[PDB]
């Protein structure tokens, strides 16, 4: 498993994360394992230790991707301070949404994960 | 659930954690939801970011507890410089050991966790008495 993401999209995510006091989250839209569009979604928990997508904004984003013939390649979110490795609650979310999970933090670290076996996904930056 | 822990036991755990450069781990032995004995167990990973109990010591601790008519109320361990919230590895362990998981850190924070009837992470109220 690999995740192919354009450099400028990953840098844009990292830049938002570097300025956020709460966990950030959103969708990686595209095709196969290739990211073609990034969509931030509001973290309705407003929290530095967990996230939950605003459901109305989530549905709107999914509708817009469908209109554009895009699929959900992944879910991305950030951690504050701690490493980009799934938490226990993250693993529960990966079972609900078994796509690629990209995790980043404010130190510029990034790793990707996919599902009862969890494996790291190699990130290919383009 | 609710976890009732004596104040001097929780203080002892937190002050050991404050002085430790690796994750600390052990058993909370007792009755029902009441901690009656704290037993530290070597972290065989000798790691600041994860833990695993030395099997040798783990077995002895459980037979000692049995000799005193005590049951496993919980497992406790520490995180260093991260919130006291279950890691992904912790969740795997919580499914193998469905008891209360008390997590602390070097900032003196402490939270407790169990898996619900749907096997989801759920927070447990801690009563310090
Ligand atoms: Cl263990
Ligand atoms: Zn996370
Ligand atoms: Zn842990």
């Amino acid at each position: 498993s690999t995740l192919i993401i354009p450099q400028h999209y990953l840098r844009a995510i990292l830049k938002v994360v570097s300025s956020s006091s709460v966990e950030v989250c959103g969708f990686l839209f595209g095709k196969e394992n290739r990211v073609l569009k990034v969509r931030f979604i509001r973290n309705r928990l407003n929290s530095p230790v967990e996230f939950e997508m605003d459901p109305e904004e989530m549905l709107k984003a999914l509708e817009e991707a469908e209109q554009e013939n895009l699929e959900v390649v992944g879910i991305f979110h950030s951690h504050i301070a701690c490493p980009p490795i799934p938490s226990g609650k993250d693993l529960e979310g990966m079972k609900r949404w078994p796509v690629i999970w990209l995790i980043v933090n404010e130190k510029g670290e990034y790793k990707a994960w996919i599902l009862n076996k969890i494996s790291e996904v190699k990130i290919v930056v383009e």
